[PDB]
């Protein structure tokens, strides 16, 4: 009788569960720009997008719908109830709270996060957290503690997105495919991260080799200036446009990647230190992690020199400083 | 010796010329959105972008810089001055004017007419092998708009027309169906936007043609009322406008889809506005969406597609009204 | 302690079951094309490869194994044993035996059928809710073997059928209308191979039937000669083994394109060989391709095409001389 | 008037060049993978196949145009006459002789040079702008054939060399370490084969030097004996012939991340055989591999890598082996 009975005979109805699913808690120019990087990389057979905000919830969800006939991904869902992200492998949290004061942005940040995690866990246990959202380094231990997942399933940006922008200005300067420019930006994401000038290298040779001033106050060539301009750079970007979007959504998918494929490759991602460089406290950051469809299985233990050590130690202590003083 | 000198032994310093350009006009939510589409698609070797705001143009231009790691684009230049999109493959402008509560629309294309007599003439100042990518609205005005000014033969004025009401249409096709929009073949023509024609006799799924086994497809006095499917695609472009004040990743989407096809030279169908003087009883210089045969020529075919009375007066029509703010504009 | 040790910290040892797994049954011409099509698409975490040869097949494992800094498939496995193919997802059976001279089609089918005796039960042993995707010659007799022994219901067995058959269609469509075969639309159904029915009705391009515009399609008095298009398709299957002596590339692209839709869960339409008892006057338990909505549980729909009276002639033909072979099968 | 031009209205009949041509030389086993590793990578618009075998040739060529609805490459040709090569961007000769029973390496060289001295006139002929990429062994010997006999630039001839070395290292590496191929750094240079130099200070996993943790690395005082990793590399090769008689997968897949570097000028370092000749003490005119940045212009620079005594002068041997061969070729 009906068109869809005429042109089509059904053989089953069954429900059945997505085999690749991946949830995007925040649909801000961070959560958009994740979004759509990992539609693209053809990732997920089902996205599933939460938020706050309906209305920009269901025009985002819409937009994405309308270009469903140039993508890979069959369902996108979308909605202020968690029960839209039930069964999901990997969940991206780039939800947080509006830059203006008037509780400090830290202390905001968690307490958003104290309705997302369990809401999270609820429906998806034995998922994968990736976290975003700053202080990324913080907020990884408060995802860590409330969904009272093993170390290894609550993974962090991290230096991710630093070391993404080191070897493209590493790049730059040496006339190279910031892929063939390998460098490490550790520890503590953003002002305090510590770049690693040992394991700088192009082609497996050393720079800091053939250039022992590398990363010192008597180069000449000034190579400290590097990662003084990742730095730089990252503050232009918000004067000049207001939020970073594309960088980071791609560095996010980087990582889907690596975790929806079990590639087993090595990125820069904020984890648990209590064991290594002198860290005793249950602090997060960021160290080469080689990750896959286990979450963090392992992280290389890489001869950081004195400075470097005293740097990644100045962080675990004053970010253990905010963590003991927080409240659950 | 410096440290680059000391790594790197140099054979050549040959500047050569990039040989798969794309060069984006207008910075904007759309502009953007084609921008990554295209680099995530790895169509372009350098891409140039373009826009009148100095500081969102460097903010936007170091975003996708920072994420080179990820993408297979070495080269990423933006700039106010076009010298920057020297030698292109494809421009695509996306820039435009907002409409106002107190605007006409014969003034809206005027702003965006006076907005293209700066950009058209300078795009094929530093690209005249170029292929124009129309996106900013009314596409199929300012697509003859941009014909005019550049003086290009009608296959190197590509508009991008009905490329996403069609989109759209499969995918709400595909929703009913439950088939992937792919498999639901659907085209809409004419004029893009609210007076775009569905031709329901094209619509199909595994060659079935869907007005063959339901008559009353597309009619008034349909049971199942399939004519909704073309009217949620009208509703639906409002609502995002209503939910989040802008239209971007499908759009995006698309327009990549067609530089896929005019720089890699596949020549497959698409749904994009083109002249339209001499079929279906138009006599006026009118751009209007037709399937066309996409390549590295741009429009080098367009396929004949059989109208139903109906349908050719509802193109007549909307060919009349295009003409008539064409022949009221200042150049 | 050893390097590893110094190097890697290690937070856990348990390995987790295969999520996305394929496996290849058969490492032959065919069996090769697939495994490197899947590889390249990224549609598995793992890839299990099985073969009676055990030579060839560590050489092919290996072979793979070493392009794997190329690939984004972590884990390639093979083996004798089916202990390998443990929790698959997917596997696709291209094991067969060589056509001999002086060869009856009852005993061609026979030793085939003697070669899934062993592998199916095998199969299901170690993946019981995988969907079989079956290859091997003839296809829609070996879909029947494959769904008589495993137990699985229809949807289940999935078998190639006028998949190639559309693609070389496509292809030569495309040819003569210089368009890309992704805008030339066109079915193939019935029986793979010499006795397929191509769809007339179905041709398209851009939504216009190409019946409609030319009544003369596919008769032998057409001055065009479009019939000439479906009798080169048969023609050139014929042409490669006599120019190579084998099929690979073509098959092994098709079969990662089913492939795609089931582990993605597209539910994109193709021409797939299934159990149509029920459909154009079939009562037999026979397999035949028809249009197929393909996703995560394998057959879920399949499309109702409007077939002429002498194209359901010749696929009530293809069901009784099927049928004739699979009611003397001893299994 | 015919059904191409009903459904087709004609804008224009120019006819098109490609803008990203790559040919093949050989329809081998390699060459027939380089060619479907290109067609997935969607690094060509068209595909010229040349060989000496007329039959084999055509087949091929069928068998990868009947699959052109799965792939993005309009065109794809071939033929025994090299006009079918002209205006490319890239050419891949993987074209070679194989050892005969009573024959010697350096009988079996000079018969390449020979098939060489036909090649490479032909291709120059209607591809002088294009960029070589030998593949065919003795690749580092071959290498210096082809750009004897071109006249090229040392940058525009650029030979496989070590990177299948390079890649099977990774791999091997990789399995010990439990960690992607890709993040596991390490390079093989000098000579392809089993003179490869595999340098131990390079080697490296997120920056952290192996050498710097385990001195005795690549030295036969190692207790883990890493050495063998090196050795497993060598022997790997010799299995996958006495398995299944050739490699095909890995060199194919290896070709292709060269081309895209190539074609999309990524600048991207590899391990290429390139003109040594002035660097760690070589006088001759010989051709190594060493890390290359390539992009549109071939090798347009070099890295220096810091090579200890002993490799150093393991290079310069096999410098003075291949020359011991060079001085002697007729051509
Ligand atoms: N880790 C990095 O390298 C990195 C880089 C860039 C940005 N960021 C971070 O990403 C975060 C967001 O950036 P943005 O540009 O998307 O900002 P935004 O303010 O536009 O996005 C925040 C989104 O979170 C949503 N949200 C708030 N409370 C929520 C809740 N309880 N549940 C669900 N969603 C909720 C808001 O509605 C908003 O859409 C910031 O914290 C920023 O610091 C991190
Ligand atoms: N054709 C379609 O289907 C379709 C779909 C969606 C949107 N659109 C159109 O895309 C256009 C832009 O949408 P948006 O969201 O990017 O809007 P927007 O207003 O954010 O973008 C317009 C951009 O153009 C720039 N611009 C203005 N004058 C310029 C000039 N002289 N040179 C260069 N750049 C200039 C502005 O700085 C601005 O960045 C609109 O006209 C809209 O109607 C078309
Ligand atoms: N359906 C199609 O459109 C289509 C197209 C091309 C080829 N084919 C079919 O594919 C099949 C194989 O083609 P090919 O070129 O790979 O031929 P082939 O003879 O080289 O491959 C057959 C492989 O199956 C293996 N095999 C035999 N018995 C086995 C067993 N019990 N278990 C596991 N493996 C076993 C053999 O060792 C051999 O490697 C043929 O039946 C051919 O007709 C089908
Ligand atoms: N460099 C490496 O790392 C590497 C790795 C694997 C193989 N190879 C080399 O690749 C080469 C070929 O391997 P294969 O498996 O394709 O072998 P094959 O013998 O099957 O292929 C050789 C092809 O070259 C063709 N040919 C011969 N003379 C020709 C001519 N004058 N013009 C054009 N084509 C001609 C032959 O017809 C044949 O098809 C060998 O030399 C092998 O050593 C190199
Ligand atoms: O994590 C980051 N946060 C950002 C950032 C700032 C504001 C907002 N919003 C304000 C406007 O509303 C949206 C949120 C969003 C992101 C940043 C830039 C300078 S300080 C912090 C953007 C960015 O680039 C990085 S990475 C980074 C930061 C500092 C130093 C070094 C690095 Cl690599
Ligand atoms: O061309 C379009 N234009 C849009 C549109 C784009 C940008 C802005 N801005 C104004 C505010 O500033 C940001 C840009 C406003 C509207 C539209 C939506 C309803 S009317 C026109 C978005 C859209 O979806 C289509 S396609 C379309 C439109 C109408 C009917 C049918 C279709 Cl398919
Ligand atoms: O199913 C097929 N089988 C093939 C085929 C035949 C023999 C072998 N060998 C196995 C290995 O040993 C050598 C012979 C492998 C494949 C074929 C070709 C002409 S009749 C059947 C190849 C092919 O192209 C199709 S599809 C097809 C066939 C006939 C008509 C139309 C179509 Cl689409
Ligand atoms: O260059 C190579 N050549 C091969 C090879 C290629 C083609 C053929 N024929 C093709 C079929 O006809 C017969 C000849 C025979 C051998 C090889 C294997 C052991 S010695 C040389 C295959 C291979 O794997 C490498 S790389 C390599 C070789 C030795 C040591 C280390 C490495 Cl990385």
């Amino acid at each position: 009788a009906t068109l869809k009975d005429q042109l089509i005979y059904n053989l089953l109805k069954e429900e059945q569960t997505p085999q690749n699913k991946i949830t995007v808690v925040g649909v801000g120019a961070v959560g958009m720009a994740c979004a759509i990087s990992i539609l693209m990389k053809d990732l997920a057979d089902e996205l599933a997008l939460v938020d706050v905000i309906e209305d920009k919830l269901k025009g985002e969800m819409m937009d994405l719908q309308h270009g469903s006939l140039f993508l890979r991904t069959p369902k996108i869902v979308s909605g202020k109830d968690y029960n839209v992200t039930a069964n999901s492998k990997l969940v991206i949290i780039t939800a947080g709270a509006r830059q203006q004061e008037g509780l400090n942005l830290v202390q905001r940040n968690v307490n958003i996060f104290k309705f997302i995690i369990p809401n999270v866990v609820k429906y998806s246990p034995n998922c994968k957290l990736l976290i975003v959202s700053n202080p990324v380094d913080i907020l990884t231990y408060v995802a860590w503690k409330i969904s009272g997942f093993p170390k290894n399933r609550v993974i962090g940006s991290g230096c991710n997105l630093d070391s993404a922008r080191f070897r493209y200005l590493m790049g730059e300067r040496l006339g190279v495919h910031p892929l063939s420019c390998h460098g490490w930006v550790l520890g503590e994401h953003g002002d305090s991260s510590v770049p690693v000038w040992s394991g700088m290298n192009v082609a497996g040779v050393s720079l800091k080799t053939l250039h022992p001033d590398l990363g010192t106050d008597k180069d000449k060539e000034q190579w400290k200036e590097v990662h003084k301009q990742v730095v730089e750079s990252a503050y232009e970007v918000i004067k000049l446009k207001g939020y970073t979007s594309w960088a980071i959504g791609l560095s996010v998918a980087d990582l889907a990647e690596s975790i929806m494929k079990n590639l087993r490759r090595v990125h820069p991602v904020s984890t648990m230190i209590k064991g290594l460089y002198g860290i005793k406290d249950d602090v997060f950051l960021s160290v080469p992690c080689i990750l896959g469809q286990n979450g963090i299985s392992d992280l290389v233990k890489v001869t950081l020199t004195s400075e470097e050590e005293a740097r990644l130690k100045k962080s675990a202590d004053t970010l253990w400083g905010i963590q003991k003083e927080l409240q659950f």
